[PDB]
């Protein structure tokens, strides 16, 4: 669960990823709405444009990627510090499960995502304890959100 070497491949990969916050961000959310064009839904901006492209280039989106990417810097920065963490998530989960309602599995979808482009990044060096470090920061990452969306009882509705 994150070794101290494994915090800081992470940690590195990442921060190479964050100085691109931007275009990455976007590629991610736009990613994430072509494989599952029904999260599209709980964004009411999008929840109906449909062509990639009217997507990619959108301030909105593009504020959209802002935030997570923000929300995970702090995460990936403070991986050392068990109570951030457990902090910036829990404020993450209840955001999404009481006012958002987004079903939780969602999170973990988008995630598989997100690694999908680090990968991608770093094609060249993405090594075994490299890539096994993070699987854990993704599961890390939706339990601790789940974990959220436990502790209020989450029931999405009809
Ligand atoms: C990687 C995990 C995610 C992070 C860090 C994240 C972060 C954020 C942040 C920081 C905001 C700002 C608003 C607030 O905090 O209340 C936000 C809004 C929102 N997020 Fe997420 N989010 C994540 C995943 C998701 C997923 C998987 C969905 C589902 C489809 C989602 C849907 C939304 C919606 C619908 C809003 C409100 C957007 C709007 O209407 O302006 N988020 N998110």
């Amino acid at each position: 669960e994150l070794s101290e070497a494994e915090r800081k491949a992470v940690q590195a990969m990442w921060a190479r990823l964050y100085a691109n916050c931007e275009d990455v961000g976007v590629a991610i959310l736009v990613r994430f709405f072509v494989n599952f064009p029904s999260a599209k839904q709980y964004f009411s901006q999008f929840k109906h444009m449909e062509d990639p492209l009217e997507m990619e280039r959108s301030p909105q989106l593009r504020k959209h990627a802002c935030r997570v990417m923000g929300a995970l810097n702090t995460v990936v920065e403070n991986l050392h510090d068990p109570d951030k963490v457990s902090s910036v998530l829990a404020l993450v989960g209840k955001a999404h499960a009481l006012k958002h309602k987004v079903e939780p599995v969602y999170f973990k979808i988008l995630s598989g995502v997100i690694l999908e482009v680090v990968a991608e990044e770093f094609a060249s060096d993405f090594p075994p304890e490299t890539q096994r470090a993070w699987a854990k920061l993704r599961g890390l990452i939706y339990s601790h959100v789940t974990a959220a969306y436990k502790e209020v009882g989450w029931v999405q509705q009809v």
